């Protein structure tokens, strides 16, 4: 097999990095839109494991793959920092209003004109009901900053209880994920849920168990094995030709580069694969 990177499908989309020397790296969607990785053509692992192994926290993972919807708690009411574009294609579930003007009545389909009216008047903050926020997925951990105790963790689905707790604790901003059911799908958020690993070490241990079943690894052994998979040229090389092909596929300006992979190489392949699923761009 010639070295390079490949984006294909079966519709279940996939990506594959074939090196000149070393382990293959595969990514693929399942029918539920969760994302999985294979190392050396071995069994599928929820794909976020490789990002954890590369030292990304859950919060950082969510920031790589999602825009944010910011809510504000104030006057014991709830507000949302509004990007009007995000309302496109929806029906209003509450009166969309600002500065004493109702722009969209509850139950009206939100039109291109409504969005333009909001944009023309620079409306960037609107009141929302608690039920609207309860749908959402929180983007970062929050503690009660007086007691120090955790209220919620990153990627948790919000609820009436958690919203009550967040409000009670004195928090005035809540960051959530922007997702939809079309071009901004929640794949990575859902993938974090099926991923049994929770941090870099547990990710490294899981990868080690998969490669070398039957002896639990030391921290040092797990770290070493992972570094040698894709990040040490004595064990992994994309050959110059491989790096050339890789870089052209991912739209790098230069065809020169390293035989080993970078975290950016891996992230960029995952991003492209996700783009394809979201419908921006196509397979090879």
């Amino acid at each position: 097999m010639s070295p390079g990177v490949f984006f294909d499908s079966d519709v279940l989309y996939n990506a594959r990095i074939i090196p000149y020397r070393g382990s293959w790296l595969d990514f693929e969607f399942d029918p539920k839109d969760n994302l999985f990785v294979r190392i050396d053509r071995r069994r599928k692992l929820p794909a976020t494991i490789i990002l954890r192994a590369l030292n990304y926290t859950t919060e950082q993972i969510l920031d790589l793959f999602f825009e944010k919807v910011i809510f504000e708690i104030r006057d014991n009411k709830l507000q949302m920092e509004l990007v009007p574009e995000r309302l496109r294609g929806e029906t209003a579930s509450f009166d969309i209003e600002a500065n004493g003007k109702v722009y969209v009545e509850k139950g009206r389909r939100i039109t291109a004109r409504h969005i333009r009216q909001l944009e023309k008047d620079d409306v960037k903050l609107i009141e929302v009901p608690v039920e609207y926020i309860a749908g959402k997925v929180v983007a970062k951990d929050y503690i009660d900053e007086s007691t120090g105790e955790l209220i919620c963790a990153a990627n948790m689905e919000l609820s009436l209880d958690l919203l009550a707790k967040l409000s009670q604790s004195g928090h005035k901003r809540i960051e959530t994920l922007f997702t939809n059911d079309l071009d901004h799908g929640p794949y990575i958020s859902e993938t974090l849920r099926v991923d049994p690993t929770n941090d870099r070490l547990s990710a490294l241990v899981e990868i080690y168990r998969m490669m070398r079943p039957g002896e639990p690894p030391t921290r040092e052994a797990a770290e070493s094995l992972f570094e040698n998979l894709f990040f040490s040229e004595d064990r992994y090389d994309l050959s110059a030709v491989g790096r050339m092909k890789f870089n052209r596929s991912l739209l790098r300006e230069e065809i020169e580069g390293s035989g080993i992979l970078s975290k950016d190489d891996i992230i960029d392949v995952m991003k492209k694969l996700i783009d394809i699923r979201n419908g921006k761009g196509e397979v090879d």
